[PDB]
């Protein structure tokens, strides 16, 4: 189908202006050790990062102690029979409240998310998966975007472990879109490594500790679609349904070899990661701060050198910033607006009129089509400031 952009229905309009450092959406702060007060402030300019807001839970992450039974070798609890229950779909404030209530009675929960980045500028969280020892929940993060902040009561309670596999981006996506933070994280990815298993992916873990062959076919899927296809629903459910058992086995092995503290330390840092707009990204890019990364050709003249002539660097760069503003304007992803191959094609063939732009051998996107004149004008200008100068 056409899949009506779900953003259009958000209670708060998206902003790609990037006119200010990223601000946490967190209006409340449970399981607090340091009042939300201090949190919302700033960290005025320095040589390692311009003004920015800090991670609203950085403190508690460092200062709050872990759940006792995490340091003990406990008997592993098998995942529950896939067929004994159906995944609970959550898309109402009521459906959401009963789950929260239910989540508060746990010692630990497994969590995962599905994200979309083709019809959005920064990207958006379309689905969230949460598993307890008894059931699997499927949360529509699109429809409950403005409500999911109440989950903090559980996600920040150090007395409930939260299991994620390689949550380095989940932590980011969670704050950026839902204002959710995580205190008491256990990353099965960092655990796999410490133990030294042949591979460290979730797929690997599922096949060897839960006999479940996974599918990469849904990491290109459009998680915006409603309802979700059975095969899609199953894949999402499979991401947290077996994680708590896998968690038990890894935690125990980590304990048995004196490597837990190391894994917990690694997890605390993944949880501490902060989301900041590219504009205000730290000078020295690291794993403590995450700034939007471009999924395509080098910033200017692409390295993919489709045999990109000398002078055409300016043309190329004008096309880039143009595509970015357009993407930021209609809140789309750069490749949707115009994929590099096309950017290249334009630069490579330098069409000077609308015909030339829309009949461009490779093919054309809607944005390129709906802006063919501006693009022909821009291209024609390049070809001219090239003939002039020298
Ligand atoms: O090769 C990949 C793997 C994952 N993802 C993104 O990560 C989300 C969660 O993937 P995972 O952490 O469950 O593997 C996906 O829904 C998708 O947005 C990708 O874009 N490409
Ligand atoms: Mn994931
Ligand atoms: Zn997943």
């Amino acid at each position: 189908g056409m899949v009506e952009k779900p953003q259009l229905k958000f209670k708060s309009p998206i902003d790609n202006s990037e006119s200010h450092p990223f601000i946490p959406l967190l209006k409340e702060k449970p399981n607090a050790l340091k009042p939300l007060s201090e949190s919302l402030r700033l960290v005025d300019d320095d040589e390692n990062n311009p003004s920015h807001y800090p991670h609203p839970y950085e403190y508690e992450i460092d200062h709050q102690e872990y759940s006792p039974e995490i340091l003990q070798i406990r008997e592993e609890i098998p995942s529950k029979s896939w067929d004994d229950s159906v995944p609970i779909w959550v898309d109402t404030s009521t459906e959401l409240e009963s789950m929260l209530e239910d989540l508060k009675n746990t010692k630990e929960i497994a969590v995962d998310l599905e994200h979309h980045d083709y019809r959005s500028y920064y990207g958006i969280v379309c689905l969230m998966q949460i598993s307890t020892r008894e059931r699997d929940y499927l949360v529509d993060t699109l429809k409950l975007r403005e409500n999911l902040h109440i989950l903090n009561e559980v996600f920040t309670n150090p007395s409930i472990v939260k299991v994620f596999h390689g949550a380095f981006m989940d932590i980011i996506w969670l704050q950026r879109d839902l204002g959710l933070y995580v205190v008491g994280l256990f990353d099965t990815y960092h655990a796999s490594k410490a133990i030294g298993l042949p591979r460290h992916s979730l797929a690997y873990l599922l096949e060897n500790f839960a006999n479940f062959k996974t599918s990469k076919k849904y990491q290109l899927a459009d998680w915006r679609i409603r309802p979700l296809s059975k095969p899609m629903t199953a894949a999402a459910r499979a991401d947290t349904h077996f994680l708590l058992n896998i968690y038990d086995q890894l935690r125990n092995k980590l304990i048995e070899s004196n490597k837990l503290a190391g894994v917990l330390y690694e997890s605390r840092n993944v949880a501490k990661r902060r989301f900041e707009y590219s504009k205000y990204r730290p000078l020295t890019p690291s794993s403590e701060v995450y700034s939007p990364i471009e999924k395509e050709s080098p910033w200017k003249i692409l390295m993919y050198q489709y045999n990109i002539p000398p002078e055409r660097e300016v043309l190329v760069r004008e096309l880039y910033q143009w595509r970015d503003l357009i993407a930021r304007r209609d809140d789309e992803s750069p490749r949707f607006v115009m994929p590099n191959q096309l950017l290249a094609a334009l630069v490579a063939y330098t069409p000077t009129d609308v015909i030339g732009v829309v009949s461009l051998t490779n093919g054309v996107t809607e944005h390129v089509r709906q802006n063919a004149k501006l693009l022909a004008n821009l291209i024609r200008d390049a070809l001219r400031n090239i003939k002039n100068t020298n």
